[PDB]
Protein backbone atom coordinates (compact mmCIF):
# COMPACT_ATOMS: atom_id res chain seq x y z
CA UNK A 1 0.00 0.00 0.00
CA UNK A 2 2.78 2.51 0.84
CA UNK A 3 4.19 4.36 -2.20
CA UNK A 4 6.81 6.56 -0.45
CA UNK A 5 9.94 4.88 -2.03
CA UNK A 6 8.27 5.09 -5.50
CA UNK A 7 7.21 8.80 -5.08
CA UNK A 8 10.71 9.86 -3.92
CA UNK A 9 12.36 7.81 -6.73
CA UNK A 10 9.92 9.26 -9.40
CA UNK A 11 10.64 12.89 -8.18
CA UNK A 12 14.43 12.33 -8.48
CA UNK A 13 14.03 10.87 -12.04
CA UNK A 14 11.97 14.00 -12.92
CA UNK A 15 14.70 16.30 -11.38
CA UNK A 16 17.49 14.39 -13.26
CA UNK A 17 15.71 15.20 -16.57
CA UNK A 18 15.23 18.92 -15.54
CA UNK A 19 18.97 19.19 -14.71
CA UNK A 20 20.07 17.52 -17.98
CA UNK A 21 17.90 20.10 -19.89
CA UNK A 22 19.48 23.05 -17.96
CA UNK A 23 23.03 21.66 -18.48
CA UNK A 24 22.35 21.41 -22.25
CA UNK A 25 21.22 25.09 -22.37
CA UNK A 26 24.40 26.10 -20.39
CA UNK A 27 26.59 24.06 -22.81
CA UNK A 28 24.88 25.65 -25.88
CA UNK A 29 25.65 29.17 -24.44
CA UNK A 30 29.28 28.02 -23.77
CA UNK A 31 29.65 27.03 -27.48
CA UNK A 32 28.86 30.66 -28.48
CA UNK A 33 31.38 31.92 -25.82
CA UNK A 34 34.04 29.54 -27.29
CA UNK A 35 33.29 31.00 -30.79
CA UNK A 36 33.80 34.58 -29.41
CA UNK A 37 37.17 33.61 -27.85
CA UNK A 38 38.39 32.12 -31.19
CA UNK A 39 37.24 35.23 -33.20
CA UNK A 40 38.92 37.54 -30.63
CA UNK A 41 42.20 35.61 -30.76
CA UNK A 42 42.07 35.49 -34.59
CA UNK A 43 41.66 39.30 -34.83
CA UNK A 44 44.58 39.74 -32.39
CA UNK A 45 46.78 37.26 -34.34
CA UNK A 46 45.98 39.11 -37.64
CA UNK A 47 46.93 42.44 -35.95
CA UNK A 48 50.23 40.92 -34.60
CA UNK A 49 51.26 39.40 -38.04
CA UNK A 50 50.37 42.67 -39.91
CA UNK A 51 52.40 44.87 -37.44
CA UNK A 52 55.34 42.46 -37.36
CA UNK A 53 55.45 42.70 -41.22
CA UNK A 54 54.98 46.54 -41.05
CA UNK A 55 58.04 46.85 -38.72
CA UNK A 56 60.13 44.66 -41.19
CA UNK A 57 58.91 46.81 -44.13
CA UNK A 58 60.04 50.08 -42.41
CA UNK A 59 63.42 48.42 -41.49
CA UNK A 60 63.88 47.58 -45.27
CA UNK A 61 62.69 51.09 -46.35
CA UNK A 62 65.27 52.80 -44.12
CA UNK A 63 67.99 50.31 -45.20
CA UNK A 64 67.22 51.24 -48.88
CA UNK A 65 67.33 55.00 -48.08
CA UNK A 66 70.66 54.54 -46.25
CA UNK A 67 72.15 52.61 -49.22
CA UNK A 68 70.98 55.56 -51.42
CA UNK A 69 72.78 58.01 -49.05
CA UNK A 70 76.01 55.96 -49.24
CA UNK A 71 75.79 56.33 -53.09
CA UNK A 72 75.26 60.13 -52.63
CA UNK A 73 78.17 60.43 -50.11
CA UNK A 74 80.60 58.85 -52.61
CA UNK A 75 80.05 62.00 -54.80
CA UNK A 76 81.24 64.35 -51.92
CA UNK A 77 84.79 65.86 -51.74
CA UNK A 78 87.09 63.66 -49.56
CA UNK B 1 65.39 67.80 -46.73
CA UNK B 2 65.58 64.80 -46.87
CA UNK B 3 62.82 63.67 -44.44
CA UNK B 4 61.96 60.23 -45.94
CA UNK B 5 63.47 58.08 -43.08
CA UNK B 6 61.73 60.34 -40.49
CA UNK B 7 58.29 60.24 -42.30
CA UNK B 8 58.40 56.39 -42.57
CA UNK B 9 59.50 56.11 -38.88
CA UNK B 10 56.77 58.63 -37.71
CA UNK B 11 54.08 56.70 -39.72
CA UNK B 12 55.03 53.38 -38.00
CA UNK B 13 54.89 55.01 -34.50
CA UNK B 14 51.42 56.45 -35.41
CA UNK B 15 50.17 53.04 -36.81
CA UNK B 16 51.46 51.30 -33.64
CA UNK B 17 49.43 53.62 -31.31
CA UNK B 18 46.22 53.07 -33.43
CA UNK B 19 46.75 49.27 -33.31
CA UNK B 20 47.41 49.28 -29.52
CA UNK B 21 44.01 51.08 -29.09
CA UNK B 22 42.21 48.43 -31.26
CA UNK B 23 44.00 45.53 -29.43
CA UNK B 24 42.87 47.03 -26.07
CA UNK B 25 39.20 47.13 -27.30
CA UNK B 26 39.54 43.43 -28.43
CA UNK B 27 41.05 42.49 -25.03
CA UNK B 28 38.21 44.37 -23.18
CA UNK B 29 35.62 42.30 -25.14
CA UNK B 30 37.64 39.10 -24.34
CA UNK B 31 37.44 39.82 -20.57
CA UNK B 32 33.62 39.76 -20.78
CA UNK B 33 33.95 36.44 -22.74
CA UNK B 34 36.21 35.07 -19.89
CA UNK B 35 33.49 36.10 -17.37
CA UNK B 36 30.74 34.26 -19.39
CA UNK B 37 33.04 31.17 -19.44
CA UNK B 38 33.65 31.20 -15.62
CA UNK B 39 29.87 31.71 -14.98
CA UNK B 40 28.98 28.78 -17.31
CA UNK B 41 31.46 26.43 -15.58
CA UNK B 42 30.20 27.55 -12.13
CA UNK B 43 26.54 26.82 -13.12
CA UNK B 44 27.61 23.34 -14.35
CA UNK B 45 29.55 22.68 -11.08
CA UNK B 46 26.47 23.79 -9.01
CA UNK B 47 24.28 21.41 -11.10
CA UNK B 48 26.79 18.52 -10.46
CA UNK B 49 26.92 19.11 -6.62
CA UNK B 50 23.09 19.48 -6.37
CA UNK B 51 22.39 16.22 -8.31
CA UNK B 52 25.09 14.29 -6.48
CA UNK B 53 23.44 15.37 -3.14
CA UNK B 54 19.92 14.60 -4.53
CA UNK B 55 20.94 11.02 -5.49
CA UNK B 56 22.55 10.47 -1.98
CA UNK B 57 19.40 11.88 -0.29
CA UNK B 58 17.12 9.36 -2.17
CA UNK B 59 19.56 6.51 -1.34
CA UNK B 60 19.19 7.61 2.40
CA UNK B 61 15.36 7.91 2.13
CA UNK B 62 15.28 4.33 0.66
CA UNK B 63 17.58 2.91 3.42
CA UNK B 64 15.41 4.63 6.13
CA UNK B 65 12.05 3.33 4.75
CA UNK B 66 13.54 -0.21 4.39
CA UNK B 67 14.70 -0.09 8.07
CA UNK B 68 11.22 1.21 9.04
CA UNK B 69 9.60 -1.74 7.18
CA UNK B 70 11.83 -4.23 9.07
CA UNK B 71 10.47 -2.71 12.36
CA UNK B 72 6.88 -2.91 11.03
CA UNK B 73 7.44 -6.57 10.03
CA UNK B 74 8.52 -7.36 13.64
CA UNK B 75 4.87 -6.68 14.65
CA UNK B 76 3.53 -9.36 12.19
CA UNK B 77 2.53 -12.89 13.36
CA UNK B 78 5.46 -15.34 12.81
CA UNK C 1 75.70 65.61 -36.35
CA UNK C 2 73.85 64.22 -33.29
CA UNK C 3 72.21 60.76 -33.69
CA UNK C 4 70.11 60.67 -30.45
CA UNK C 5 66.64 60.85 -32.22
CA UNK C 6 67.73 58.05 -34.62
CA UNK C 7 69.14 55.80 -31.79
CA UNK C 8 65.94 56.18 -29.70
CA UNK C 9 63.76 55.55 -32.81
CA UNK C 10 65.89 52.45 -33.81
CA UNK C 11 65.62 51.06 -30.21
CA UNK C 12 61.78 51.36 -30.25
CA UNK C 13 61.57 49.64 -33.71
CA UNK C 14 63.68 46.79 -32.22
CA UNK C 15 61.34 46.58 -29.12
CA UNK C 16 58.24 46.59 -31.43
CA UNK C 17 59.52 43.38 -33.19
CA UNK C 18 60.47 41.76 -29.78
CA UNK C 19 56.91 42.44 -28.53
CA UNK C 20 55.26 41.19 -31.75
CA UNK C 21 57.29 37.93 -31.40
CA UNK C 22 56.22 37.47 -27.72
CA UNK C 23 52.54 38.29 -28.55
CA UNK C 24 52.61 35.62 -31.32
CA UNK C 25 53.95 32.99 -28.84
CA UNK C 26 51.18 34.00 -26.32
CA UNK C 27 48.52 33.74 -29.07
CA UNK C 28 49.84 30.28 -30.19
CA UNK C 29 49.54 29.05 -26.53
CA UNK C 30 45.98 30.52 -26.39
CA UNK C 31 44.98 28.50 -29.52
CA UNK C 32 45.87 25.25 -27.65
CA UNK C 33 43.90 26.57 -24.56
CA UNK C 34 40.81 27.20 -26.83
CA UNK C 35 41.18 23.58 -28.13
CA UNK C 36 41.25 22.20 -24.50
CA UNK C 37 38.10 24.27 -23.80
CA UNK C 38 36.17 22.94 -26.88
CA UNK C 39 37.21 19.31 -25.99
CA UNK C 40 36.05 19.76 -22.34
CA UNK C 41 32.66 21.16 -23.40
CA UNK C 42 32.24 18.36 -25.99
CA UNK C 43 32.90 15.65 -23.35
CA UNK C 44 30.37 17.34 -21.01
CA UNK C 45 27.76 17.65 -23.81
CA UNK C 46 28.24 13.92 -24.71
CA UNK C 47 27.77 13.00 -21.00
CA UNK C 48 24.58 15.24 -20.77
CA UNK C 49 22.98 13.76 -23.98
CA UNK C 50 23.77 10.14 -22.89
CA UNK C 51 22.27 10.67 -19.33
CA UNK C 52 19.22 12.52 -20.69
CA UNK C 53 18.60 9.45 -23.00
CA UNK C 54 19.34 7.03 -20.06
CA UNK C 55 16.68 8.75 -17.90
CA UNK C 56 14.10 8.48 -20.83
CA UNK C 57 15.05 4.77 -21.31
CA UNK C 58 14.42 3.98 -17.57
CA UNK C 59 11.09 5.94 -17.72
CA UNK C 60 10.04 3.71 -20.74
CA UNK C 61 11.30 0.52 -18.98
CA UNK C 62 9.18 1.34 -15.88
CA UNK C 63 6.17 2.25 -18.11
CA UNK C 64 6.46 -1.18 -19.88
CA UNK C 65 6.75 -3.07 -16.55
CA UNK C 66 3.69 -1.16 -15.20
CA UNK C 67 1.66 -2.11 -18.33
CA UNK C 68 2.84 -5.77 -17.82
CA UNK C 69 1.60 -5.63 -14.18
CA UNK C 70 -1.83 -4.37 -15.35
CA UNK C 71 -2.00 -7.50 -17.62
CA UNK C 72 -0.90 -9.72 -14.71
CA UNK C 73 -3.54 -8.15 -12.43
CA UNK C 74 -6.26 -9.03 -15.01
CA UNK C 75 -5.50 -12.74 -14.23
CA UNK C 76 -6.22 -12.23 -10.44
CA UNK C 77 -9.61 -13.25 -8.91
CA UNK C 78 -11.91 -10.18 -8.59
CA UNK D 1 7.71 -10.06 -5.63
CA UNK D 2 9.41 -8.93 -8.83
CA UNK D 3 12.24 -6.37 -8.35
CA UNK D 4 12.75 -5.31 -12.03
CA UNK D 5 11.43 -1.67 -11.60
CA UNK D 6 13.63 -1.26 -8.48
CA UNK D 7 16.78 -2.79 -10.18
CA UNK D 8 16.40 -0.47 -13.23
CA UNK D 9 15.79 2.54 -10.91
CA UNK D 10 18.81 1.60 -8.65
CA UNK D 11 21.08 1.20 -11.78
CA UNK D 12 20.14 4.77 -13.00
CA UNK D 13 20.86 6.27 -9.52
CA UNK D 14 24.26 4.45 -9.58
CA UNK D 15 25.12 5.61 -13.18
CA UNK D 16 24.17 9.23 -12.26
CA UNK D 17 26.67 9.24 -9.28
CA UNK D 18 29.46 7.77 -11.59
CA UNK D 19 28.72 10.43 -14.25
CA UNK D 20 28.61 13.27 -11.66
CA UNK D 21 32.14 12.17 -10.55
CA UNK D 22 33.44 12.23 -14.21
CA UNK D 23 31.75 15.63 -14.88
CA UNK D 24 33.43 17.05 -11.74
CA UNK D 25 36.89 15.82 -13.01
CA UNK D 26 36.16 17.49 -16.44
CA UNK D 27 35.11 20.74 -14.67
CA UNK D 28 38.29 20.69 -12.47
CA UNK D 29 40.45 20.44 -15.68
CA UNK D 30 38.35 23.28 -17.25
CA UNK D 31 39.15 25.53 -14.21
CA UNK D 32 42.88 25.28 -15.06
CA UNK D 33 42.06 25.98 -18.75
CA UNK D 34 40.17 29.14 -17.65
CA UNK D 35 43.25 30.19 -15.58
CA UNK D 36 45.57 29.71 -18.65
CA UNK D 37 43.12 31.87 -20.66
CA UNK D 38 43.07 34.73 -18.05
CA UNK D 39 46.93 34.61 -17.78
CA UNK D 40 47.30 34.78 -21.61
CA UNK D 41 44.94 37.80 -21.87
CA UNK D 42 46.75 39.59 -19.00
CA UNK D 43 50.17 39.05 -20.65
CA UNK D 44 48.73 40.51 -23.91
CA UNK D 45 47.20 43.50 -22.03
CA UNK D 46 50.57 44.13 -20.26
CA UNK D 47 52.32 44.01 -23.71
CA UNK D 48 49.75 46.55 -25.12
CA UNK D 49 50.16 49.03 -22.16
CA UNK D 50 54.01 48.75 -22.22
CA UNK D 51 54.24 49.40 -26.03
CA UNK D 52 51.71 52.21 -25.91
CA UNK D 53 53.88 53.88 -23.17
CA UNK D 54 57.11 53.13 -25.14
CA UNK D 55 55.75 54.87 -28.26
CA UNK D 56 54.61 57.93 -26.15
CA UNK D 57 58.06 58.07 -24.47
CA UNK D 58 59.87 58.21 -27.89
CA UNK D 59 57.34 60.86 -29.11
CA UNK D 60 58.29 62.98 -25.98
CA UNK D 61 62.10 62.34 -26.46
CA UNK D 62 61.71 63.57 -30.05
CA UNK D 63 59.74 66.71 -29.05
CA UNK D 64 62.43 67.49 -26.29
CA UNK D 65 65.42 67.06 -28.70
CA UNK D 66 63.53 69.26 -31.26
CA UNK D 67 62.96 72.02 -28.62
CA UNK D 68 66.67 71.79 -27.69
CA UNK D 69 67.62 72.23 -31.40
CA UNK D 70 65.38 75.34 -31.68
CA UNK D 71 67.36 76.87 -28.74
CA UNK D 72 70.73 76.11 -30.26
CA UNK D 73 69.57 77.38 -33.75
CA UNK D 74 68.77 80.75 -32.04
CA UNK D 75 72.58 81.11 -31.51
CA UNK D 76 73.26 80.81 -35.34
CA UNK D 77 73.92 83.88 -37.58
CA UNK D 78 70.63 85.10 -39.18
CL1 LIG E 1 -2.33 -3.34 -0.01
CL1 LIG F 1 15.79 7.16 -10.06
CL1 LIG G 1 59.98 53.67 -35.13
CL1 LIG H 1 11.51 -10.26 13.48
CL1 LIG I 1 -9.02 -6.05 -14.94
CL1 LIG J 1 65.28 82.80 -33.70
Amino acid sequence: GSSLISAVSDKLRWRMKEEMDRAQAELNALKRTEEDLKKGHQKLEEMVTRLDQEVAEVDKNIELLKKKDEELSSALEK
